């Protein structure tokens, strides 16, 4: 039945299995889909956020190589508009946990999980264990 | 025409761009193929190659998210053999760079490429390097 759009924006820096699991359930909130994920700009993220360790260029290439990517907005506008929504012609915006009340207002809000642990900070922690 | 079947094995640790640019690669050496993805035990690595930091599991885990990969098998062989090649129907094997003699003596072998500095390692590097 009816092909569904589906947006989800972030930093995806240092890509690990915590992103690839939201992914997935973005692109699997219903049985057809196309997911469109959306990468904020190295600027936009150092002003906001915090330090990203991976350009936009090296986190959009990785965001290539997952199975569950159907289409890239790269960089991605740093907050959503409802015209942004009529361009892309989306239907719901994916993404974790108000500045997502207008969507949920609207019914075009679909909440994904985080998974801890799992990133890659953590994994050098498991390297460095190797020495008391 | 033929689908043609693929297998490139490997410890798949900490996946990066790299890696993955290898496994497009492989997935896309025919127009029609299934990408076989072996992956190495943790025993036979650390005994054979060196330390992996991420168990067999997760490092599965990871490649099932992966576009180009079609079948895992987990844990692979440490060695392929010519067994190992018909149980699968495999047709060829795809691997960087002899223990690949007999399989190029067969015309089953197909070489991919590394891709370097992109690696996960190199990324803690610059991290550091925010600070002289
Ligand atoms: O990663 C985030 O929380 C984010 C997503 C989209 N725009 C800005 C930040
Ligand atoms: O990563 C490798 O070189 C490897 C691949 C398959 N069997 C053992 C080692």
């Amino acid at each position: 039945s009816k092909n569904v759009v589906i947006y989800a924006d972030g930093v995806y820096d240092m890509l690990h299995l915590g992103h690839m699991k939201q992914l997935e359930q973005a692109k699997k909130l219903f049985e057809n889909t196309t997911l469109i994920v959306g990468v904020t700009s190295d600027n936009e993220t150092k002003l906001f956020k915090g330090q990203v360790v991976q350009t936009l260029e090296e986190r959009t290439e990785t965001l290539k190589h997952i199975r569950w990517v159907d289409e890239i907005i790269s960089p991605c506008p740093w907050v959503v508009t409802p015209e942004f929504l009529e361009k892309y012609k989306i239907d719901y915006v994916a993404h974790d946990d108000d500045i997502y009340a207008w969507l949920k207002r609207a019914g075009k809000f679909k909440a994904t999980q985080r998974t801890e642990g799992v990133s890659t900070t953590d994994l050098i922690v498991r390297i460095l264990k190797n020495y008391e």
